[PDB]
């Protein structure tokens, strides 16, 4: 990625690979290593992602903000 | 949440959320994104929570003790 | 513990709690709050836990060792 | 290994233990504690892996790539 990938990985139910960046993105990398989607948080994902029942993707940023982001890569909610 | 959020997130078999903050809390956040309710530690929680068979949460925080929390937010134990 | 906990727990099948600490300790504890054993490594333990099909405990620490400990907290292997 | 290990170890189907190593190594142990393989990346592996569906292992690496290694210890790709 463009920065050091400290994140530990997550997979999907379809074997999608969910993993933070230090280049305030979080990735979802298909299984053949192309990407699905990238979706950029405030700062630094340093925050290991985790995936519900529904598929939805949780991770923190040091934005101080937990995301809540959908399959499909758009945000789902932010709190704070 | 009031810091950023480097614990990485736990997931509930009813889809709760938990994770801690550098503001000292564990949080546990609804799937809807709104607040179940918020456990004060005495400093960061730099440990990613587990969820036991019975759903009791355990974290680790920076006061030197594991922390295990009932699914309601009250305090199990602290071990020292 | 003795320092600080920023091991992430891991949950064994009858419900004991894995976790290090930075005294440089694994604990094993109960889920009543009652220590069942602890196993002092070289270093402080930043890895977190993780639990075997046969109970084993595997846990990294900063004397440079992989350990491998049994569920009656007696040292089954390290790897250099 | 050859430095400090703060990577979380991840278990395989079969038992092994896949671990990322400050030497830049991500590790494959066989249960009974000797090397199934190692294999080089840039730099030191912060990342705890994560395992697929098909045995793939995945794991963040310090040289900004998210590596996915074959069971065997051979790249199947890197994403950057």
């Amino acid at each position: 990625t463009g920065g050091s990938v400290h994140s530990s990985p997550a997979i999907g139910q379809d074997g999608t690979i969910y993993v933070g960046s230090n280049d305030h993105y979080l990735y979802a990398i298909n299984p053949n290593g192309k990407l699905k989607w990238k979706f950029e948080t405030g700062g630094s994902v340093h925050s290991s992602p985790a995936i519900g029942q529904d598929g939805t993707i949780y991770v923190g940023s040091n934005d101080h903000y937990l995301y809540a982001i959908n399959p499909n890569g758009k945000l789902k909610w932010k709190f704070e």
